């Protein structure tokens, strides 16, 4: 239900002064990645965007040309999502993930599983206005089976609204999904797809409550962490999220920077597409299930401007 971001709207907004301070900080001999830090990551996502018009009108120049002009790196990277528009960031997020040789199974199951519906269809639509072609397709055609099934079942957008309680039809489900999920989720996938495709989220939440009564625990135990297929990693992607999404991004956000390395790439996916809707609440989720700071984590995980960045949309301290 109700949760805070980490971005909210800069008072008092003034995309003129904003833009002109992005133009000297860029122009001219050095580049100030301060303030231009600064000013991205405390305006949010619809100012950006009314600063980039402002610094246009103004300059004849195209502001995020320039900032990929001067910017380089991870913080450029980062720069340049936060300014990405919000309307287009999934769309535009699937299209590289769909586009050429290597198909990223894992940027497809984040988004398509915790998207809402209006989130989902505005995808759809944005991603035929812009790059004129069809999600389903061109998902069905680097993808294959009960996997793609799934992901299309999402893609619908039709999950069943919240209501009434059928106890009844939870125990069904309960029942129906535990055998297949002691069938290491192999066998009749067609039904349980259905069940955690489409039933209402406080029905699955409830379900979930019920088969732990049937099986005595819960039911990301059947599916194995790190191993398993695609559709394990999207079943348990989709049960992650209906039981709390912002959970589900801040143990995204833990496994992104713990171990060998950093998956910056999700860092940065999740850092931004989530700063002005839960971002806030997937912070304070981190610490209760991690025994760990979010912000502690960046802020030892990374550096440079790129990290100043990240611990601001972090919320700071
Ligand atoms: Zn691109
Ligand atoms: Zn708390």
């Amino acid at each position: 239900k109700y949760t805070r971001g980490t971005v909210t709207a800069f008072s008092p907004f003034d995309a003129r002064a904003d833009a002109e301070a992005l133009r000297k900080a860029m122009k001219g001999m050095g580049t100030d990645e301060e303030t231009i830090l600064k000013i991205l990551t405390s305006r949010n996502n619809a100012q950006r965007q009314e600063i980039a018009s402002a610094f246009k009108t103004l300059f004849g120049r195209d502001l995020v040309d320039d900032l990929k002009s001067e910017l380089t790196g991870k913080f450029e990277t980062l720069m340049v999502s936060l300014m990405r528009p919000a309307r287009i960031f999934d769309a535009h997020a699937l299209k590289h993930a769909i586009k050429g040789a290597g198909t990223n199974e894992k940027v497809l199951t984040e988004i398509l599983a915790s998207r809402t519906p209006a989130e989902v269809q505005n995808i759809k639509q944005v991603y035929m206005q812009e790059y004129e072609a069809n999600l389903e397709d061109k998902i069905t055609g680097e993808t294959s089976g009960h996997f793609q099934r799934l992901l299309v079942v999402l893609l619908q957008a039709n999950r069943d609204p919240d209501g009434r309680v059928d106890e009844a039809l939870v125990e069904k489900d309960a029942q129906v999904l535990f055998r297949a999920g002691e069938l290491k989720w192999g066998t009749d996938e067609e039904t349980f797809i259905t069940i955690l495709g489409t039933r209402s989220v406080s029905h699955l939440r409830r379900v979930f409550d019920k088969y732990m009564t049937i099986s005595g625990f819960q039911i990301e135990e059947t599916i194995d962490r790190e191993t398993s297929g695609d559709l394990e990693k999207l079943l348990l992607a989709v049960v992650k999220c209906i039981r709390s999404v912002p959970a589900y991004f801040a143990e995204t956000l833990y496994y992104s920077m713990k171990g060998a390395g950093t998956d910056d790439d999700t860092l940065i996916r999740v850092m931004v597409s989530r700063s002005e809707i839960d971002l806030l609440d997937i912070r304070h989720e981190f610490r209760k299930n991690f025994a760990k700071s979010l912000y502690q984590m960046i802020q030892k995980d990374t550096s440079g401007d790129y990290r100043k960045a990240l611990l601001l949309l972090c919320g700071g301290d």
